[PDB]
């Protein structure tokens, strides 16, 4: 039985509005409704992994697991295994996988983050799950961010708290937050960004939705505008939105958007918005293709409609050679040549690098670089040809060219990371000096750049 080099992953996000679901929710898992929808000819083909995020979920874990498993069994005639379930208040994540994957899945982690302080602490935050699928690390975040059209900055703050404090994946990757720990990271939820148009334009907006004319609405979507201004979700992807706003509906129909201010809303308008989103971030040059992104039309118990997204994701096999794991493979080496970091910091400490990768027995600390002043004010940290030669555990190019090196630049004075990035070893050539590049971030914000050349020796 061969190990896969691709899997498909279903992501669902649904703010259930504190109401039980209807008896049939299969359209959700079949990616049927509005938007980029899945071909009918695929209906019986199970996804490999289903990750379900809910918000305002009124059910017990047991109640929801029974609905989800019986839903998938009806679609696929497969009895899915529960990988993980984690709930914070009424925010929940469920991961289900095909039984054939049970022995491929390991290192399962769960965590949650509560956002806000005092007043603003007590119902918003995030849950997440990570695990290994053979040689590939997968992370999943379901967040329910702060509500209200005039709170986009709070949402952006909630995002930074979640990526700083959610403790998933390999704890040995200590300089790295969740935005660097996984081959593939999926972040979804009721992100609660709104269409920023005047209240007076409500009926115009509804008109546009009925005509399926989303362009003039998407141009005011706060998540797209905040992302374009690099205020949030830096280096994440989202598929193009081609489905109607998923909030705020009158319950038991989808014919009516309920936007007017009410005591129940705190006297806030809820103009039609794309609150419910799926984004991802994968390591450079790893296959990831969105094959659906849309909303259901026939599940009407909530004031939100469910959102689905599906992905092809590249995965790698556990690799065993005669040599590694358990030793180095002397026919392998990674040389980082003529490298320099460009940092936005005003500090004047010396800096060193750390190289982290599951292709190394343990992380590697460099010597301190040489600081110079850039022409436009910047700090440039030069490493020259001084960087330690990295000794991978396995030299076989079928393994090594699929790996990645995480880089942290740390202060000698404080040992704190000033920037984190990632370099793919999927090179155009071996035994050849080739340009490399990564942006550097810290707490998910841009802090600089790392560039230089690499020379990779494999056994071929
Ligand atoms: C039982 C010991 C560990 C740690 O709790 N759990 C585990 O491996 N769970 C699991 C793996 C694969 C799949 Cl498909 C479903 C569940
Ligand atoms: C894929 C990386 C390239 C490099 O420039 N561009 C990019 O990501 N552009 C972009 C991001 C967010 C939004 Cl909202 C609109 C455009």
């Amino acid at each position: 039985q061969p190990e896969p080099d691709m899997i498909t992953i279903f992501i669902g996000t649904w703010n259930m509005g504190n109401a039980p679901p209807p008896k049939k929710i299969t359209s959700w898992f079949l990616s049927k409704g509005q938007g980029k929808t899945r071909d009918d000819s695929a209906d019986y083909i199970p996804h490999d992994i289903y990750v379900i995020g809910t918000q305002e979920d009124p059910l017990s874990e047991k109640e929801w697991l029974e609905i989800l498993k019986h839903s998938l069994q009806e679609i696929t005639s497969v009895t899915f295994k529960t990988v993980a379930i984690h709930t914070l208040w009424n925010i929940r994540i469920v991961v289900l996988a095909k039984p054939e994957h049970e022995n491929r899945i390991s290192h399962i982690c769960t965590d949650n983050v509560k956002t806000g302080i005092a007043n603003t602490l007590g119902n918003k935050g995030a849950v997440g799950v990570s695990f290994m699928f053979n040689g590939t690390s997968l992370g999943f975040v379901n967040s329910h961010l702060t509500s209200g059209s005039e709170k986009k900055l709070r949402r952006n703050q909630n995002y930074m708290n979640i990526l700083r404090f959610l403790a998933l994946g390999d704890k040995k990757l200590s300089p790295f937050n969740i935005t660097h720990r996984f081959t593939h990271l999926f972040w979804f939820g009721d992100l609660n960004y709104r269409v920023d148009l005047p209240t007076w334009e409500a009926e115009t907006i509804i008109q546009k939705i009925k005509q399926q004319q989303y362009a003039d609405l998407l141009s005011h979507d706060q998540l797209l505008t905040e992302r374009r201004e690099q205020k949030v979700f830096l280096h994440f992807e989202e598929e193009e939105i081609t489905f109607a706003p998923t909030y705020r509906f009158e319950r038991l129909t989808r014919d009516k958007y309920a936007y007017t201010k009410q005591k129940a809303t705190g006297m806030k308008y809820n103009l039609p918005s794309w609150c419910d989103r799926v984004l991802w971030k994968s390591y450079p040059l790893v296959h990831v293709v969105c094959q659906s992104y849309g909303s259901t039309s026939d599940i009407m118990t909530s004031d939100h409609s469910p959102v689905f997204a599906t992905f092809e994701a590249g995965v790698t096999s556990q690799f065993v050679s005669k040599n590694g794991p358990g030793t180095v493979d002397s026919q392998g080496q990674i040389e980082f040549l003529r490298c320099y970091a460009t940092l936005k910091t005003k500090s004047q400490t010396k800096f060193y690098l750390e190289f982290h990768s599951s292709c190394l027995e343990s992380f590697v600390k460099s010597q301190e670089g040489e600081n110079e002043e850039g022409s436009e004010g910047e700090l440039v940290v030069k490493f020259g040809e001084t960087l330690p030669k990295l000794k991978p555990i396995i030299s076989d190019p079928e393994y090594l060219l699929d790996q990645h090196i995480l880089i942290s630049i740390k202060s000698s004075d404080s040992d704190e990371s000033y920037g984190e990035g990632c370099i793919a070893l999927r090179l155009e050539a071996t035994e050849t000096q080739l340009p490399i590049y990564t942006p550097l971030t810290h707490h998910g914000e841009l802090t600089g750049h790392f560039q230089g050349e690499i020379k990779l020796q494999t056994s071929q």
